[PDB]
């Protein structure tokens, strides 16, 4: 019992982090064979960050104007190049700590673990989802860009998202791991924005079951409504239209809870344009949307009463 | 910017993590050296976990009735005994990933990371803590028992928590790594419920501290309040009492703001007598008591 925002063991991912400096900046990088992933941005002074001239400011570089430090090791980087906005430094040594690992390209609504680097030395573990906007609302102090996000399934680490900047509502934007951004941003300093943060209803009505199964049931006191009268509500407050195969995943929830969808989603329209009168749901005054479908059942699962229900 | 629960690195923990089956019955240890330590419960079965003799249910068991895997490694017990509710096994091999540690006994308030971990293989990992009636709202399968709470001093993981017991209302119970539990509970499937529990107070001024930090500052006013004339507006409220040592402990928050400790008591007094009223603070209308001084440190520089 309980249920927790829980972020991966960050074992796998902590060997591989590295600290890289170039002139007067540093950042952290990742460590996987013998290449060394990093945010190019590490090749700029602060000044340069309003029209860098990425190709240019590298051409000036040589392998030893690039240092990279792993625990103490000090590491060799013998070749250099740059994939989107990324640099890929080939190092001497092959980290011999490397996992399993695939990179993947996370999409919206998704989940994902952060572990949070300093000075290329991990500093905490923490659980986000990729917004609909195509930002992520992490916590990230200077000098934590080169910080990773990943999955891991089995004993293979699937990297996911690299970080590299802060957006002025406090909101952060990366790439994955070949070094393209998620969403319309770009490594420059620029006016850019997060569009209209959208909500992600699936998150919502699955930690909607969640709050049931630990107890919380006050809001079931509505009679079934329809997709097409639930999406109407959800528009204004800026909730993603729910369908059919949302509905389907939910499948096995509504199905331990006894609670069908359309059950559910007559709650959270009253929810929605009523609030909640000063109660809680699962501990929280907000209708929480970081938890995945099956975030949700890794940590209520249940039992099937076998005789036959209506 | 940001501001999130997160836990503490945990692979220093992973290199740690064993699993330990007695019978039929499996559930995690720790590996420090030559010694495993186990919830000493895994010696039991269902009918055991009654109302068990552990000193007696013990002395009929002996080494080769211990299976201590390190992933694959089968790892062969040389000893054991009981410490307290723990066992230590001993063992062939030094744990060549044991990490500079030390075990402390963590107080009423305080943080620590969880590594939720099964069969010996971890698997989560968040942030806890101790409530003032020594139980933990934690996130807790069967066969969890063994996963262990934990905090880092850059190099030296602290072990301050011991997996045991899950009680009715769903909170979590254990032990330190000497075998002691938190608390009044016991090893023993028999009748006990946590007590009332009340507000970690030092912890909510952390939070508000950090909602400052982070650009929430309506609720801040214009009177103080002596340590007293707060404590007393508290009690009401179910809140820990409010000591020096406590107010000492926000000096560094309290220095970083420029709001002075007994100004945030008279911001949090007014909360809890007026409400919100509509307003958020980190986008809530409830006070989190969860985040000590030195997380939010630790998070906002």
């Amino acid at each position: 019992s309980g249920f927790r925002k829980m972020a991966f063991p960050s074992g796998k991912v902590e060997g591989c982090m590295v600290q890289v400096t170039c002139g007067t900046t540093t950042l952290n990088g990742l460590w996987l064979d013998d290449t060394v992933y990093c945010p190019r941005h590490v090749i700029c002074t602060a000044e340069d960050m309003l029209n860098p001239n990425y190709e240019d400011l590298l051409i000036r570089k040589s392998n030893h104007s690039f240092l990279v430090q792993a625990g103490n090791v000090q590491l060799r980087v013998i070749g250099h190049s740059m994939q989107n906005c990324l640099l890929r430094l080939k190092v001497d040594t092959s980290n011999p700590k490397t996992p399993k690992y695939k990179f993947v390209r996370i999409q919206p609504g998704q989940t994902f673990s952060v572990l949070a680097c300093y000075n290329g030395s991990p500093s905490g573990v923490y659980q986000c989802a990729m917004r609909p906007n195509h930002t992520i609302k992490g916590s990230f102090l200077n000098g934590s860009a080169g910080s990773v996000g990943f999955n891991i399934d089995y004993d293979c680490v699937s990297f996911c998202y690299m970080h590299h900047m802060e957006l002025p509502t406090g909101v952060h934007a990366g790439t994955d791991l070949e070094g393209k951004f998620y969403g319309p941003f770009v490594d420059r300093q620029t006016a850019q924005a997060a569009g209209t943060d959208t909500t992600i209803t699936l998150n919502v009505l699955a930690w909607l079951y969640a709050a049931v199964i630990n107890g919380d049931r006050w809001f079931l006191n509505r009679f079934t409504t329809t997709l097409n009268d639930f999406n109407l509500v959800a528009m204004k407050y800026n909730y993603e239209p729910l369908t059919q195969d949302h509905v389907d995943i939910l499948g096995p929830l509504s199905a331990q809870t006894g609670i069908a969808v359309l059950d559910m989603c007559a709650a959270l329209k009253e929810l929605l344009q009523n609030g909640m009168n000063g109660r809680t749901i699962l501990g929280s005054t907000i209708l929480e949307d970081e938890f995945t479908p099956f975030d949700v059942v890794r940590q209520c699962s249940g039992v099937t009463f076998q005789g036959k229900f209506k």
